[PDB]
């Protein structure tokens, strides 16, 4: 687990590679009902939260992540007002999408309320977004939850654990479809996407799923160090066949950004996000 | 060291994370006149060059780094004919350099003639670099050759090993103003950046040290999974107060992309990689 004062993370869905963060003190170390819950002090990336041995959130590069996944839905929906979490136990994506002041209500579906507890001990600039009065915080899987709702949501954004874990049920390609209906007429959705060094046949695979289901079908990636080969992507699809995700609808003022307090998202980023390296732009539009 | 199957990356100038690469056969290690040298067959990475214990480079994503240093200062320059390298031993560089039919000449000053003897065995893809005519391979430290020079490079990229060894008299903030001699009246650069995920405060005194001595500074930056942090940044000088480092004064089109084989560059990549995160944006401009 902790070998020698270091962490080193290794899954078959990335084989040959690993990183490891050396480990200041472990801080919390229980199985819940669905997952191994593993935290820890690390020597230069803050707390460190691991689920099933895989790095879910680092307090040092965390933002990156939590604001393009709130960020480029929300700024590519002219008015988004109720607001789909699925998972997001850290409170890290609720932190980032309340910040919106259009957003009047946001619903968040984690299947893991001991997830909850230890983010709100040991992640608490990310679960400063559990004390947030636009949350309905629910329990349960995310993929039954989906089948409760349709044209409820301007917007849904799912920030998944490992398809190893209870997250295996939102990888049934049919969630997508749930996800659609759940949406309103002109409604929005972002979802962790595949980082394009890796699994770059998957992207391609999902975005042709995605394509027959959705007028507009995107794929956009942000860097951060502590994932897999320090970056992933995102899917992003509009029931809006005028939806522009690469030039946002609600373009952010700089005024804006300094207020929300961002780090990683302004409008240049979200836009360069889609601009990909060209072995992916050809793999995807060729 | 290799241990239990894997080779583990660790460095002060990242301290308390690294990258773990796992060997399916060591090739090659020994010590030349400046530094030692291990080339490793990696289970998923391809072959794997290490300098004095850091990763050079991979065959699977070399591609990245040595386009962008390449075609970052090529196709910001309107015709450059006469292009300098220093370091580049794979010959990575070189091979992406002579693909400009406006180039007549690459001087290539290398330190150590090891690094060129094991890149061409362990490295053929990158060392297809030195079947080029249009190569003046040179022998020595860069820095002192760069002395050698007046007004004779429309280009100079410098892609050195790592400031422990050989490449310290590199590090020299002295040897950007030989670089300046070096140049035309209307040359430019690119030298290895610093990640800003890591060293944002070296790239903001980088920055202030290059803006006293050119009229035009940039840093741009591209994704690499097996640097530091999954990226690297660039710094880039013009002594053309005109250049303009973010639009490509040359662009390619998709038949040129395609001609040239490229595999990350394009120029939508050239812009968007002037796109820096908030965090790093806020650091350099504001
Ligand atoms: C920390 S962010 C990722 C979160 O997704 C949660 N999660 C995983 N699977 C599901 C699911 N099927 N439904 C809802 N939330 C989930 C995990 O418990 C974790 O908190
Ligand atoms: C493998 S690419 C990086 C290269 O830079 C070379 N290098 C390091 N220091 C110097 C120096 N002072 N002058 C020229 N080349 C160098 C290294 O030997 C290596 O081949």
């Amino acid at each position: 687990a902790i070998r020698e004062g270091w962490f080193r993370e290794t899954c078959s869905l990335w084989p040959g590679q690993a990183l490891s963060l050396q480990v200041e003190q472990l801080l919390h170390h229980r199985r819940s009902r669905y997952q191994d819950i593993l935290v820890f002090r690390s020597k230069t990336y803050g707390n460190v939260l691991v689920l099933d041995g895989v790095i879910q959130c680092t307090e040092r590069d965390e933002f990156s992540y939590q604001e393009m996944i709130a960020n480029l839905p929300l700024c590519s929906h002219p008015n988004p007002r109720k607001v789909l979490i699925i998972g997001g136990g850290d409170g890290g994506v609720l932190r980032e999408v309340v910040k919106h002041p259009s957003v009047e209500s946001v619903v968040q579906c984690e299947i893991d309320e001991d997830v909850i507890q230890v983010s709100k001990k040991f992640l608490p600039g990310m679960a400063i977004g559990y004390s947030s009065s636009k949350l309905t915080l629910h329990v349960g899987d995310g993929f039954e939850f989906m089948k409760q709702n349709q044209d409820a949501f301007d917007v849904i954004i799912t920030d998944s654990s490992d398809p190893m874990g209870p997250a295996e049920s939102l990888f049934k390609e049919s969630y997508y479809q749930l996800m659609k209906t759940a949406l309103k007429e002109d409604g929005v959705l972002c979802c962790q996407g595949e980082c394009q060094w890796l699994h770059l046949d998957l992207i391609k695979e999902m975005r042709q799923f995605c394509q027959s289901l959705f007028p507009v079908v995107a794929y956009a990636y942000c860097t951060i160090p502590t994932y897999p080969s320090g970056q992933i992507g995102f899917m992003l699809c509009s029931k809006n066949p005028s939806t522009n995700f690469q030039e946002p609808v609600q373009p952010l003022t700089q005024q804006q950004v300094a207020q929300m307090q961002l780090k990683y998202y302004n409008s240049d980023v979200h836009r360069a996000a889609f601009v990909l390296p060209e072995f992916a732009r050809k793999a995807l539009n060729d």
